[PDB]
């Protein structure tokens, strides 16, 4: 419906804990509009919080 398609391909993956290195290796090495997306929601999260 109306942009309304979040599942639409299969699962994405867990990040529950990520390294600052594998974050800024991972996408220096590796690349994908998802790995990518997602690594970059945990880089901005990670770097706010706000207690």
């Amino acid at each position: 419906g109306p942009l309304g398609s979040p599942n639409s391909g299969t699962k994405k993956y867990d990040l529950s804990k990520w390294k600052y290195a594998e974050l800024r290796d991972t996408i220096n090495t590796s690349c994908d509009i998802e790995l990518l997306a997602a690594c970059r929601e945990e880089f901005h999260r990670r770097l706010k919080v706000y207690h």
